[PDB]
């Protein structure tokens, strides 16, 4: 399924994500290294963070407790659509799903 990360300077990259996959493991797996994803992928890091696109944030499931208290940590500016893509577990439902990754992570 189609997946785009817009990078901050506006450049478009996109995946073919199978089902199943986080977008932090499709992003980090095909160089897309303005997302780190240092803790691995359990949410208690902060630097998969990414602003999902106001389009598609309510077909994503909602931030769970541990995802929520992390978001209190990311570097760059906390958004209302702003989540960590660890937690973004892609479907054929989320196909076109854009995400724009900020200028920090760390
Ligand atoms: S990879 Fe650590 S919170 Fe997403």
């Amino acid at each position: 399924s189609k997946v785009v990360y817009v990078s901050h300077d506006g450049t478009r990259r996109e995946l073919d994500v199978a089902d199943g996959v986080s977008l932090m493991q499709a992003a980090v797996s095909n160089g897309i290294y303005d997302i780190v994803g240092d803790c691995g992928g359990s949410a208690s890091c902060a630097t998969c963070h990414v602003y999902v696109n106001e389009a598609f944030t309510d077909k994503v499931p909602a931030a769970n407790e541990r995802e929520i208290g992390m978001l209190e940590s990311v570097t760059a500016e906390l958004k209302p659509n702003s989540r960590l893509c660890c937690q973004i577990i892609m479907t054929p439902e989320l196909d076109g799903i854009v995400v724009d990754v900020p200028d920090r992570q760390w």
